[PDB]
């Protein structure tokens, strides 16, 4: 009992520090608003919910040995509860990998600046189908001193349509995805690198140059890297004809002929121009230039590394739950251990812990909001 006390009150403590943490640094800080970054605070959410309104009465329990003493429809209620939230954390892994997939494999361009809020509108999809899983929960699915899913064909349902189901899906999303950015990244990484740094780099010299001969200077630069960028095709479009490599090549054409238009400014000496000149392609890197970029040298693969450890920790944390759970719905003569049960709930729990720590270790914005501590 005191096991039970001591291991819930702390994980209850836990869970909601490491996610309010997550959700106001989200809020706080314009590196972390990302599309990505909508599902994660989704996740945190569902989480920081779980503490508050499933692990109080959870631990409670546990302290009592497993017995339920109150009334037979707020068990109903509390199940119906854990039921939803487990399962939106797993449509919402499944909802970035179908995000993820969808801005791999089709590149959009806006007239509008701004996002299309998709992910907004996908992740209150998202929790409106969690719901719906649970939503019978509510009516009363048992036949009453224990609070327990009795129903064997619910059980496996939703064993099946809020895990075995989407984890093999959300999966082969994630392996497409990956395998789709790897087709955008050139061979020649460090070099196209060099020319994005070049660019960034002289961008800064140009905003606090003394005069217009170092404006110039790093204005020739810049052009000079811009041309050199634009001949970085990646495999993708390596095998294309000279359509797709109109697409390519536009932006940085835009880009040199700003580049050309602040030049004349800066050989003809009018240096507040020039510079006013550099701030507009700033813009014009971010609208046709920046996105691409950061496919083609590899970065937004690497910005994506922390979603394998999120998902494996959730089927590490999960998996025995859902196969306990299941083998005993499909199978009564099939006796679990009670302590495995128990044990196989906590593992479950103790996962809306780790998401927090997880980012902090594994994604660089994260770790880095963190580190300025
Ligand atoms: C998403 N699918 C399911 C999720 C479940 O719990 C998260 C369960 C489940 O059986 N949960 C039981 C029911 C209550 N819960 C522990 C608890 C929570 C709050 C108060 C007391 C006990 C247990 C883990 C079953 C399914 Cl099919
Ligand atoms: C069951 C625990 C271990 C399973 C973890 C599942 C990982 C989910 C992600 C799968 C996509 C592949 C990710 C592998 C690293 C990135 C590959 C790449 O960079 O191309
Ligand atoms: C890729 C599959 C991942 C499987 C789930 C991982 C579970 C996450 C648990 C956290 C362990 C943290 C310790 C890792 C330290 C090494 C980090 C590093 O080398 O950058
Ligand atoms: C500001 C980041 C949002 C999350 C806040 C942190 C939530 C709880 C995490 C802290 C536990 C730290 C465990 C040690 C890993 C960090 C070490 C490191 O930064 O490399
Ligand atoms: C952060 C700390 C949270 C991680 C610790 C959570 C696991 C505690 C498990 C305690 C075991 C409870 C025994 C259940 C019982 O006796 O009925
Ligand atoms: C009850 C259901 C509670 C639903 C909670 C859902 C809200 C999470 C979605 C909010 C999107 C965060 C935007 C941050 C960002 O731009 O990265
Ligand atoms: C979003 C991610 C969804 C991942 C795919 C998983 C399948 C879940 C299907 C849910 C259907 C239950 C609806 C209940 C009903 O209307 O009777
Ligand atoms: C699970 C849901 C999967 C959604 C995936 C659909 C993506 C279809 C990709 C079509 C690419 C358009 C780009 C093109 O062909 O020119
Ligand atoms: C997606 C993560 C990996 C999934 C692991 C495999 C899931 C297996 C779960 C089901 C096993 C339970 C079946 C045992 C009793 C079956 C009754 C019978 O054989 O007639
Ligand atoms: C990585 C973190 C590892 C998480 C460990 C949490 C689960 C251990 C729970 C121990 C089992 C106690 C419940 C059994 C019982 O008393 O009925």
């Amino acid at each position: 009992g005191a096991a039970a006390l001591v291991g819930g009150v702390l994980l209850i403590g836990a869970v909601l520090a490491g996610n309010s943490l997550v959700c106001v640094s989200v809020a706080t800080e314009r590196a972390l608003q990302t599309p990505t970054n909508s599902f994660i605070v989704s996740l945190a959410a569902a989480d920081l919910l779980l503490a508050l309104l499933v692990l109080p009465l959870f631990v409670y329990s546990e302290v009592q040995g497993g017995a339920w003493l109150l009334s037979p429809r707020l068990c109903d209620a509390l199940m119906a509860m854990d039921v939803m939230l487990c399962t939106a954390s797993i449509f919402n892994l499944c909802a970035i990998s179908v995000d993820r997939f969808v801005a791999v494999a089709v590149p959009l361009r806006y007239n509008r600046q701004g996002g299309s809020r998709r992910q907004l509108l996908l992740i209150g999809a998202t929790w409106l189908l969690s719901a719906a899983v649970a939503a019978p929960v509510l009516c009363g699915l048992n036949d009453p001193a224990v609070c327990r899913l009795e129903d064997r064909d619910y059980v496996v349902y939703s064993s099946v349509c809020s895990f075995f189901l989407p984890c093999p899906l959300m999966l082969l999303l994630y392996w497409a995805t990956f395998r789709g950015l790897q087709r955008w990244e050139v061979a020649r990484r460090a070099d196209l690198e060099d020319n994005w740094e070049t660019l960034n780099d002289n961008l800064k010299v140009i905003e606090k140059a003394d005069n217009a001969a170092q404006v110039k200077d790093a204005l020739t630069k810049m052009r000079a890297a811009a041309l050199d960028a634009q001949k970085a095709t990646p495999p993708k479009l390596e095998d294309k004809s000279p359509p797709e490599m109109k697409d390519f090549r536009h932006g940085f054409d835009i880009l040199v002929g700003q580049i050309d238009d602040a030049l004349k400014l800066a050989n003809e000496g009018k240096v507040k121009e020039a510079q006013a000149a550099a701030e507009q392609l700033k813009t014009t890197r971010n609208a046709y230039i920046q996105k691409y970029l950061a496919k083609i040298t590899g970065r937004e693969r690497k910005a994506m590394r922390v979603l394998p450890v999120v998902v494996g920790a959730f089927l590490l944390c999960w998996t025995p739950f859902f196969v306990v759970h299941i083998t005993q719905a499909l199978c009564p003569a099939c006796s679990v251990p009670p302590r495995l049960v128990s044990a196989v709930t906590w593992l479950g729990y103790v996962n809306s812990a780790l998401n927090p720590v997880i980012y902090t270790v594994f994604n660089a914005e994260f770790r880095n909001v963190f580190r300025k501590a």
